[PDB]
């Protein structure tokens, strides 16, 4: 396989973009699928794709939030008979050096606990905020650890997001060397 830029004008790619976010978050992709892959798809963006043979095992994206200096990492997602192999790796490591070519200074994103899948959630998280954050630990196996083992660090919390004790986990790192104090 090959992770490289995203060819924006293959209508196949598109569709292939389209049915992998559909059958990993179908609650958030539905019928306007072709036109959120189509948002994917704006210049100001980054789309970085993981193709093999004739299919679209992985894709990330990356919007500038922030002028050009603060980018958010959205979407993710490798096909499900594809995980744990490192593509996930190799992906968020590709659109690190897309962004800082871009002059991005730093990526975030927001991953949620829905499923008690981290110590954060089923917890009053306005008691010992931070110390919670900090001693955190997986459940059942959430995201969280993957961009932590990529260098992201936990930056922020929202309390009672998605309902009671049911928190959004922010996390972010800084993808090029700070010009000192
Ligand atoms: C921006 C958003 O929408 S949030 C992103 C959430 N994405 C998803 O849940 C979509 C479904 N999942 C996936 O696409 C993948 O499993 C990803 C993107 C979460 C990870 O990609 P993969 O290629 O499977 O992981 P990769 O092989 O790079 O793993 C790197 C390391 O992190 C670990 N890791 C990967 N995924 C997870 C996880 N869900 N929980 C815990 N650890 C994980 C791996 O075990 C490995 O650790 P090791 O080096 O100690 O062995």
């Amino acid at each position: 396989m090959i992770i490289s830029e995203f060819d924006r004008n293959n209508p196949v790619l598109k569709d292939q973009l389209s049915d992998l976010l559909r059958l990993t978050w179908p609650e958030e992709y539905g019928d306007s699928s072709a036109e959120e892959v189509e948002e994917m798809m704006n210049p100001e963006r980054i789309a970085v794709a993981a193709v093999d043979q004739d299919e679209l095992v992985g894709f990330i994206g990356a919007i500038p939030q922030y002028g050009i200096t603060g980018w958010e990492l959205h979407p993710l997602v490798v096909e499900s008979s594809r995980r744990k192999n490192q593509i996930g790796t190799r992906l968020v490591n590709y659109l690190e050096k897309e962004v800082a070519s871009r002059g991005g200074i730093t990526i975030y994103l927001g991953t949620d606990d829905l499923d008690h899948g981290t110590t954060l959630s089923q917890t009053d998280l306005y008691e010992h905020t931070f110390d919670k954050v900090a001693s955190i630990q997986n459940l059942r196996e959430h995201p969280y650890e993957f961009y932590e083992k990529l260098g992201y660090k936990i930056v922020g919390v929202l309390p009672n997001a998605n309902g009671w004790d049911k928190p959004d986990i922010w996390m972010a790192k800084t993808i090029i060397p700070r010009p000192d104090s």
